[PDB]
RNA sequence: UUUUUUUUUU
C-alpha cells in the first residue's frame, strides 16, 4: 500500500533522451551541483487539494551564472518526496540539455507469458504479403502581410471574383461607408443614444490620445480597469477614425478573445451598439460557429486559436490586430505574441494593440522593444470587496459541530468569535453552510441583481447546485434560478447566463473561469469568489495526468471582481482571509511551463516560422528545454518531421487537425482501412474531458444499462460508439426526444454533441485534404454480437497505435499493470470496472489517459487482442530466454519467434503505407497490389480471434 | 462537497 503508488510515480519513460537522468539519481546529482556551486536554493511545497485528496507541487529555481539564466522546475506528486524527486529530475534534465552538467555515466517480477498461435492460412497470407512488399525478415520566414487591395476577402484570404464587387474600388467603398455612417449619426435615434452612452465610458475621455498612439506606434499597450471599455471601444474608435478620415475601406480589425463565450458576447455587443446585425460590420469566429463580416471596414472577434488557424493563409488586408487579456499567459497567446512581434518587425504598417486590466506593463513593453503604455484612469462603477473576516463577522456564522493556516491569522479589529470561527473553518474545503449563510445575507440586503459564484470545477458546481436546490429558500425556481456556467454544459445553457430572468427571480450562476473575464452579464451585482483555480498537470517522465485545485491569483481575483460594477455598483465577496489574499501570487504560472509542446512545434513548422528551438527561445518566458527536446523527439519518431527537421506531408496533414498527432495518424490509417468514421468519432472521444456516462448521486460505478452498451466487446470506446449511434437515431426524431433518450440511458447530451461536432470537423478536414468520401462511409456497430467483427476489430487495433503507450494488463478485479508492471486501478466510470472477480476474454487493455489520484487509474478502457497489441500497441519486440517473445520490455508472449518477427516486419510496411496515403490522399482506396495485400492481411491479423488457434482462451 | 468533466482549435 502506497509503495505501489510510489513506484508508479517513480516510473521513468524517457530517461534515454535526457542523458540517462532518472528519478533515482536526479536528486543526488542536483545536490552535488548545489554543493559545488554554493546554491542555497531549497524546495518549496504548495499543498494542493482538500484533506482527503491532498497532493503537492514542488518548485525550485537555480540561477546559472554561465548562461545568465534561471533554470526552473515545476512538478507535482502525491507526496513531498515524489514531488521533489520529479522537480529535481526536471531541473537536472534541463541542466543537461543546457550543457551545464554531464550526461549520466554511472549505472543503476515478470508476467505470465501469453500463448499466441496463428492459423496456417493466416501465416501463409503474412508470408505472401512480406514477399509482395519485399519486407526484410529478422531471423526565417514571416507571415505574409499586405495592405488592403481590391477584389480580396481578408477573412477568407481569397479573391472575391463574385457579385458586383469587381469594379467597386476601395475608395468607393470608403465613400459609401462614410456616407452611411454620417446618415446614421444624423438620423438614427437608437444610434445616437448608443453614442451618448459610449461617450460617458471612462475610456472615451482618452480616445484621441489612444488613436494618436496607435497611429504613431506599431505596438501599443493599453491598461485600464475592468469594464472601462477597451474591448468594445478601441476597435470602434479605430474603425470610425478610418471611416471619417475618408479611408473607411482600408480598415480590417482582428480582436482576439480568450473564451468563445466572451468573443461571441462582445461581438454581439459591438454589433448592437452600432445598430447593425452581425455580419455587416462586426463578426465573430469561434469553433463550430462563425459569422463573417464584410471584407472591408470590418471587425472580427475571434479566439486566439481561431486566429492561429487563420495564420496559415496569411494576414493580407489586416490593418489592426487587437489582442485581449494578454495576462492569461495561455500557450496560444504566447505563440501569437511571438508571431506578432516578428510580424510588426517585418511590416512597419501593421498595428498591434495589447489591452489588459491586470498586466506587468513594464515586462510586456520590454518584450516589445519599449512600446507605449496608455493608462486609462477611473472605473465605470465602484465595486465593494469583503473578505472571509468580513463575511463571518457580518453573517454571525459559526461552523457546525463538524471536524501556514492563514485562517488563523486575523487582525485585532475583528471579534474574538469571528477569529475563532475563522480558525475553525478550513482553507481547502468549500463550506456550503458558509455559502448558504452568505447567500441568505445577500438576500437580506434586499438589493436586486444576479449572483455570480466562481467554483473551480464541475463536481463542486453541481454539488453546490444540488445543495441549493434541496434548500427550501433556494429551491424555489419562482425566486431563484441556479444556472451552471461550464465549458461543457450545452451551448444553449451557456447562453442562458446572459438572458434575463423573470421579474421577482434572482439569477445564481455557478461558473468556472469562463465567466472570469471579458464578459458583461448586465445584472451581476454580487460576485462570490472561492479563490480556487482548477489546473491540469502532466508529468512527462511517467505520463501521469493530474487535476489540481490550487489557489487562484490576484489577477484572477481582480478579473472576477470586475464582473460586477460594470452597469451598476456592485459587491465582491472573497471567501479567503486577508492574510491569505496577501499570501496569494500576482499571476498564475504560465501553461508554457507545464504543457507538452509537440502541437505547438507542429504549428511552428506549418507556418514556416523557422527552428522550434529558436522560436520558443523568442518567447516571453521560454519553455523548459527538456520539454522542447521531448516535443522534437516525439515528432521525429512519429515522422511528422523529416530527417532535416522539415515538415513531412503527414506532418502537414496532422498540423491542420485539432487533435493529437498520434490520434491524427490513427485516423489517417483508419481512412486507409475504410473505418475513418469510427476512427474520427473515437479520436474526438479521446480528445475531450467531458464524460459520456452520467453518474447519479451516490453512484460509485456505472449502472447495468450503461454497462450493457458495450455489450460483450468490453470497451469504453465501443460503448461510446453505440451510445452515439442510438443518440443520432433519437436526435433525428427531435430535440425533446434526444434529451429524453440521454436522460433515460444515462448519457451527457453535451458530450454527445461535442463529440459529433469534432468528428464531423475531422471528416471535413480529411475531405479537404483529398481523402475520398468512400473511405469515411458510416458503419453501424452491433455490440451484442459475441464473436468477430472485422471493421470494429481493425478500429480497436488502430486504437492501440493512436493511444500508445497506454496498454494495461488486468491482474484481478480493478487491479491492472501498466508499463514495467506498475500498479494501477480501473476507473470507476469504466464499463470494465466491477467489484466481483470478473474474467475477461483477454487481459490486455488500451486506455485513453492515466490519472494520478489517491491511486493511479486507467480510464477509457478498451479490451484488445494480443495480435492487435503486438502489431500496433508496441514499438519493441525482442526474443527473450525460453523462447518467450517480449514486447515493450515488459509483456511476455508465448509465440513462435519467427512468426513474431514476421508480424513485426509489417510495422514498417504500415509506416510506408501511411506515407503513401499522405503522398496521394485521393488514391488511398486504389493502391498498388502489395499495399492492398498488406491492408487485407492486417485486417486478417486484426480480427479478434486471429491468435486463438487451438487455444481455449 | 465522500475529486468522472480548468480553458482552447476556419
Ligand atoms: N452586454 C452588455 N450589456 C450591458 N452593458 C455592457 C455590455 N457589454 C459591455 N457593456 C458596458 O460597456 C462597458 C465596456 O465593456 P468592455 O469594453 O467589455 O470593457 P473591458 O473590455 O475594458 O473589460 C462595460 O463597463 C459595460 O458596462
Ligand atoms: F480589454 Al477587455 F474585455 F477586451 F477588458
Amino acid at each position: 500500500e502506497q509503495r505501489d503508488m510510489n513506484e508508479a510515480e517513480a516510473f521513468d519513460v524517457n530517461a534515454a533522451i535526457h542523458g540517462n537522468w532518472t528519478i533515482e539519481n536526479a536528486k543526488e546529482r542536483l545536490n552535488i551541483y548545489k554543493q559545488t556551486n554554493n546554491i542555497r536554493d531549497d524546495y518549496k511545497y504548495t499543498p494542493v487539494g482538500p484533506e482527503h485528496a491532498r497532493s503537492f507541487l514542488a518548485e525550485l529555481s537555480i540561477y546559472v551564472p554561465a548562461l545568465n539564466r534561471t533554470v526552473t522546475a515545476r512538478e507535482s506528486g502525491s507526496n513531498k518526496k515524489s514531488a521533489s524527486k520529479s522537480c529535481a529530475l526536471s531541473l537536472v534534465r534541463q541542466l543537461f540539455h543546457l550543457n551545464v552538467i554531464e550526461p549520466f555515466s554511472g549505472t543503476l517480477e515478470q508476467l505470465k507469458p501469453y500463448p499466441v498461435k496463428l492459423s496456417p492460412n493466416l501465416i501463409n497470407k503474412i508470408d505472401e504479403v512480406i514477399k509482395g512488399l519485399d519486407l526484410p525478415v529478422v531471423n526565417s520566414s514571416v507571415i505574409p502581410w499586405a495592405p488592403p487591395q481590391a477584389n480580396w476577402n481578408t477573412w477568407h484570404a481569397c479573391n472575391i471574383d463574385e457579385g458586383e464587387l469587381a469594379t467597386t474600388s476601395i475608395d468607393d467603398l470608403s465613400m459609401d461607408y462614410e456616407r452611411s455612417l454620417r446618415d446614421r449619426r444624423q438620423n438614427d435615434n437608437e444610434y445616437r443614444q448608443f453614442l451618448e452612452f459610449r461617450e460617458k465610458l471612462p475610456i472615451a475621455a482618452m480616445r484621441s490620445e489612444i488613436l494618436t498612439a496607435i497611429n504613431d506606434n506599431p505596438v501599443v499597450i493599453i491598461r485600464g480597469n475592468t469594464g472601462c471599455g477597451k474591448t468594445t471601444q478601441i476597435a470602434q474608435y479605430i474603425l470610425d477614425d478610418y471611416i471619417c478620415s475618408g479611408q473607411g475601406g482600408y480598415a480590417n480589425i482582428y480582436v482576439t478573445q480568450p473564451r468563445r463565450i466572451s468573443a461571441i458576447s462582445v461581438a454581439e455587443r459591438v454589433a448592437r451598439e452600432r445598430c447593425e446585425q452581425l455580419g455587416d460590420t462586426v463578426g465573430y469566429s469561434v469553433r463550430f460557429e462563425s459569422v463573417f463580416p464584410r471584407p472591408y471596414g470590418a471587425i472580427l472577434f475571434c479566439t486566439v486559436g481561431v486566429l492561429l488557424r487563420k495564420l496559415e493563409a496569411g494576414l493580407r488586408g489586416v490593418s489592426h490586430i487587437i489582442v485581449d487579456e494578454i495576462h492569461e499567459r495561455d500557450v496560444n497567446s504566447d505563440f501569437l505574441l511571438v508571431i506578432l512581434r516578428d510580424m510588426v518587425d517585418t511590416y512597419p504598417d501593421l498595428h498591434v494593440i495589447l489591452m489588459s486590466a491586470t498586466i506587468d506593463t513594464t515586462k510586456f513593453s520590454k518584450y516589445f522593444g519599449i512600446c507605449p503604455v496608455l493608462e486609462v484612469p477611473g472605473r465605470a462603477f465602484p465595486v465593494q470587496q469583503f473578505f472571509l473576516e468580513d463575511i463571518i463577522q457580518m453573517t454571525d456564522f459559526v461552523p457546525s459541530a463538524e471536524s501556514i493556516n492563514y485562517n488563523k491569522v486575523c487582525e485585532d479589529k475583528y471579534s474574538q468569535k469571528t477569529r475563532n470561527a475563522m480558525a475553525m473553518l478550513s482553507e481547502s474545503d468549500v463550506s456550503f453552510e458558509l455559502l448558504e449563510a452568505l447567500l441568505m445575507h445577500i438576500k437580506s440586503k434586499n438589493i436586486p441583481g444576479a449572483i455570480l459564484v466562481f467554483l473551480p470545477g464541475w463536481n463542486l458546481i453541481f454539488a453546490l447546485m444540488k445543495f441549493l436546490q434541496n434548500t427550501n429558500i433556494f429551491g424555489d425556481t419562482s425566486q431563484y434560478q441556479i444556472l451552471p456556467c461550464h465549458s461543457q454544459i450545452p451551448r444553449d445553457e451557456q447562453r442562458k447566463v446572459f438572458e434575463p430572468v423573470p421579474e421577482g427571480v434572482t439569477k445564481i450562476i455557478l461558473s468556472t473561469n469562463i465567466a472570469e473575464t471579458s464578459i458583461t452579464i448586465d445584472d451581476i451585482v454580487f460576485v462570490i469568489d472561492i479563490c480556487k483555480a482548477r489546473m491540469k498537470l502532466f508529468t512527462s517522465h511517467n505520463n501521469l495526468t493530474s487535476y489540481a485545485t490550487v489557489w487562484a491569483s490576484k489577477t484572477n481575483l481582480e478579473q472576477r471582481k470586475g464582473r460586477a460594477g460594470r452597469v451598476r455598483p456592485g459587491f465582491c465577496f472573497t471567501l479567503c482571509s486577508r492574510a491569505r489574499f496577501q499570501a496569494l501570487e500576482d499571476n498564475l504560472t504560465p501553461e508554457m511551463f507545464r504543457t507538452p509542446l509537440h502541437e505547438m512545434a507542429l504549428t511552428i513548422k506549418l507556418l514556416r516560422l523557422g527552428s522550434i528551438h529558436h522560436f520558443l527561445s523568442k518567447a516571453l518566458e521560454p519553455p523548459p528545454v527538456d520539454a522542447v527536446i521531448e516535443a522534437e523527439v516525439l515528432l521525429r519518431e512519429m515522422r511528422c518531421l523529416d530527417a532535416n527537421d522539415e515538415l513531412t506531408p503527414l506532418g502537414r496533414l496532422l498540423a491542420r487537425l485539432p487533435i493529437e498527432p498520434r490520434l491524427g495518424k490513427m485516423m489517417v490509417l483508419g481512412a486507409v482501412f475504410g473505418c475513418a468514421d469510427l476512427m474520427a468519432i473515437m479520436a474526438s472521444y479521446s480528445s475531450t474531458f467531458s464524460e459520456v456516462f452520467s453518474l447519479d448521486i451516490g453512484q460509485r460505478r456505472l449502472a447495468n444499462h450503461q454497462k450493457a452498451l458495450s455489450g460483450t466487446k468490453c470497451s469504453d470506446h465501443v460503448a461510446m460508439i453505440v451510445a452515439s449511434q442510438m443518440w443520432r437515431r433519437e436526435k433525428q426524431r427531435g430535440e425533446h426526444m434526444e434529451a429524453r433518450f440521454c436522460d433515460w440511458k444515462g448519457l451527457q447530451m453535451s458530450t454527445m454533441n461535442v463529440i459529433w461536432d469534432a468528428k464531423q470537423q475531422l471528416l471535413d478536414l480529411l475531405q479537404q485534404a483529398g481523402f475520398p468520401e468512400e473511405c469515411m462511409i458510416s458503419h453501424e456497430v452491433d455490440e451484442r454480437i459475441d464473436g468477430d467483427d472485422p471493421v470494429l476489430d481493425v478500429s480497436l487495433a488502430l486504437l492501440c497505435l493512436g493511444l500508445y503507450p497506454n496498454i494495461c494488463v488486468h491482474k484481478e478485479k480493478r487491479k491492472v499493470l501498466t508499463t514495467e508492471s506498475k500498479a494501477a486501478l480501473l476507473h470507476k466510470t469504466s464499463v470494465n470496472c466491477s467489484n466481483l472477480a470478473v474474467t475477461f476474454p483477454y487481459p490486455f487493455f488500451v486506455f485513453g489517459e492515466k490519472i494520478r489520484t489517491r491511486a493511479v487509474s486507467c480510464k477509457q478502457l478498451s479490451m484488445v487482442s494480443p495480435l492487435q497489441v503486438i502489431l500496433f500497441g508496441s514499438r519493441k519486440i525482442d526474443l527473450a530466454a525460453n523462447n518467450i517473445v517480449r514486447v515493450d520490455n515488459w509483456l511476455n508472449f508465448d509465440i513462435e519467434p519467427e512468426l513474431a518477427a514476421k508480424i513485426g516486419a509489417l510495422k514498417p510496411a504500415l509506416e510506408d503505407l501511411i506515407t503513401v496515403a499522405c503522398d496521394n490522399p485521393s488514391d488511398i482506396l486504389r493502391l498498388e497490389e502489395p499495399y492492398a495485400q498488406l491492408v487485407k492481411v492486417v485486417k486478417d491479423l486484426c480480427v479478434k480471434s486471429a491468435g486463438d488457434f487451438g487455444l481455449q482462451r
